[PDB]
């Protein structure tokens, strides 16, 4: 069949370009594959298929449609008259294309592949799943089926998560300027500073773990852009001073914030260096800084949220339940609610790994666990299974 | 002594209207007391004692300090060379008080009324309470004591609560419009649709109540603005999907919507109205709105969180605790922490409740509880002992 893939161009290094890069190529050898990629940052990564370059085509029209390139779809899918058309983004997106290509010449059979983060999406976004001319919808997890099925989808859900994989580098420590800190156990989130993933929890819980133990080596790693709402030193320096601990600057340089964006492999080298990996965060759709630490053999803890919950655990993993639930309306127009863990859950789970003996012993579990999970090669062949279903 | 109070004039109809309406005359009669009336209404309710209306004042000037007038409050100082000066609001608003009367002829001691709202407000703000000037500072409730003291205040901290006067009327809820309802228990959320307070929790524990029980005679009343940030109806609506239960619509609507502003007769009536006030904020100083439920018997369920945690006793009050904590940095330039209930907890109180052996019960436990509480003229006249103690 001649498919035509609506998403994140290969140029594009972003959590959408990541599997864009992967499962493109895969489905290639199975049907004729189109792509059309967006916000292009430069040349295509593949030499062979076909992918239009929509955030150029945009330019020379003369739009500033933000790269999604809305307007254009409509020409598009008349001339490469699809057998099945794919869309992968969030909400939002999908509401803008659905909508662009109403008026769109070739009877296509439209698939979605949703982004979903949290429960409860507003009304105005459902009907993208009743929408009469989608046949397939495609979830990142088992959690988000009953929902798109509350949602009013009277069509087959398939499972479509994700497969990671780091480059497992030996001396990472010294390799990335840590070599001061030898003796500390180090903690790592490497989730970006939006309200989403809960870095105040995080930052807060570091203050009460190292007011109640002021002596343990111990550095709390996590990245922050610049003037971003979450000022983390300051929320910190706020917990240690209310704690009533002595040398609360030394102690809340044991907090270290990275304001650089890095390179793939710098990534890859901070995973590689630190000893916990940590998400607190109160919606998951997959949640990719945390597998990607469990095939290096990293201990991990996780708020037990979205994705994140069902694709852990056989007891491999420190999971945090929330303990409180909330309204992310006033976050972004997607809206919703999530769940909030409490901070002194975190605190138990920090003394927990402080012992080396746990440390191994999780790391151990995880990484036994995520060898059994589906390739990219396994979950680009579910993908092409799904398709074929649908035709005959 | 002559005694300059920074407050709200008394045509405002908000939390620092109230007391500066009582407090103001009661120590009229002990001093003199002029004040600086901030974001007026109209004209001044009171005959005799001088009040300086210092929005349209800042209007004659061609100013607009949002009708604080802070480019007028030095030179009204240096005129009435008054022996205390009283700035009663929160940090941001005294921090920029402090800065106008930086360059003040008249030697004076200042006295702070800090409204504090959350644990861990901006150490960028905690100067205020070390001023050399600032010579005492007056808080709300018990609670916030050893905050100001973290701050790093070194002058006499006293206690000046709130006392609350609603008349209790007869044939309420037959005035207000709520003929239809007789054999529906009433909830009642008098607070605003801001953050803080929560709303998005008491309708979402409102939606899982009512999937509960789908028979059971409630209604849910609350307040909310043109274009808040919740979108109340919107929230309720979602959640009844997902539980699955029918007849969504007529549920929906037992969630009713308070859009008009309302007059000091009307909230009286209100209250006297409704079988049980609900609070559930994760932010109180004080916490009006359920103490004025409380002198009318009727029953509370309360979030035990700053003021409402020092002022109920657990036993004549359902008490819920913060299930967890976040950042509130967020919201506001005073930021700080706040605790949140968990959403299933307000539902079992709701449930708690719709009994009515427990209303009673715990209705006349709070209206003779309360009634063992200090009065206006008792908290007046720890006020100006509190002046005495700093002067001579
Ligand atoms: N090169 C580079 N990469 C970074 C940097 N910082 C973070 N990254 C990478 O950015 C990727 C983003 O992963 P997520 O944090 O999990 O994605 P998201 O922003 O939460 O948004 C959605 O993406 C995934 C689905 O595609 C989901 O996992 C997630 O739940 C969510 O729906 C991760 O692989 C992380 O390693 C950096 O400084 N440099
Ligand atoms: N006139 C009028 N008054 C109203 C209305 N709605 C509410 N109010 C009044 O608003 C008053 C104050 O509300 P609070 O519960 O105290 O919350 P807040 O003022 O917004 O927040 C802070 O300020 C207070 C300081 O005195 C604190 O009591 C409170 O805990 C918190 O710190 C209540 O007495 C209530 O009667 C209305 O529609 N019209």
């Amino acid at each position: 069949m001649k498919l035509i893939i609506v998403g994140a161009h290969s140029s594009v290094p972003s959590g959408y370009g990541r599997v864009m890069r992967a499962i493109v190529p895969r489905i290639s050898k199975a049907h004729e594959v189109i792509v059309f990629g967006i916000h292009a940052f430069g040349r295509s990564v593949h030499a062979n298929i076909e992918e239009f370059d929509a955030q150029t085509a945009e330019h020379v029209r003369g739009l500033n449609e933000q790269g999604f390139y809305y307007s254009g779809l409509s020409e598009f899918i008349d001339v490469h008259k699809p057998d099945i058309v794919m869309i992968y983004n969030d909400p939002i997106v999908i509401g803008n294309y659905l909508l662009a290509m109403g008026k769109c010449s070739h009877r296509t059979k439209i698939v979605l592949y949703v982004d979903l983060v949290s429960k409860n999406i507003r009304e105005n976004l459902w009907w993208i799943f009743s929408h009469p001319k989608v046949v397939g919808v495609m979830a990142m997890s088992k959690c988000w089926i009953s929902d798109i099925c509350n949602y009013g989808c009277k069509v087959p859900i398939n499972i479509v998560s994700h497969f990671v994989d780091t480059k497992t580098i030996y001396d990472a420590r010294k390799l990335v300027g840590l070599s001061e800190y030898n003796d500390d156990v180090l903690f790592l989130n490497m989730n970006r500073n939006t309200a989403r993933k809960r870095l105040d929890i995080y930052v807060l819980a570091a203050a009460r773990f190292i007011s109640k133990y002021p002596d343990a080596k111990v550095r709390f790693l996590c990245n922050s852009h610049h003037e971003s709402k979450f000022d983390l030193h300051s929320i910190a320096l706020r917990e240690l001073v209310a704690s009533g601990v002595d040398n609360v600057f030394t102690h809340l340089n044991k907090i270290m914030i990275n304001r650089t964006v890095l390179t793939d492999e710098r990534v890859d080298m901070m995973y590689n260096a630190c000893d916990v990996i940590v998400n607190c965060s109160s919606g998951e759709g997959f949640g990719l800084c945390s597998a990607e630490g469990a095939v290096l053999g990293k201990p991990l803890i996780i708020s037990a949220v979205g994705g994140a919950d069902d694709y852990f655990s056989g007891d491999c993993v420190y999971k945090i339940k929330p303990s409180a639930w909330i309204s992310v309306d006033d976050r972004d127009g997607i809206g919703g609610i999530e769940g909030i863990i409490d901070v002194d859950d975190l605190v138990e789970a920090f003394t927990f790994f402080k012992d080396e003996k746990n440390r191994k012993e999780y790391g151990k579990r995880v990484q036994d666990f995520v060898k059994t999970k589906p390739t990219w090669d396994d979950i680009s062949s579910d993908i092409i299974d799904f398709f074929n279903s649908l035709l005959r």
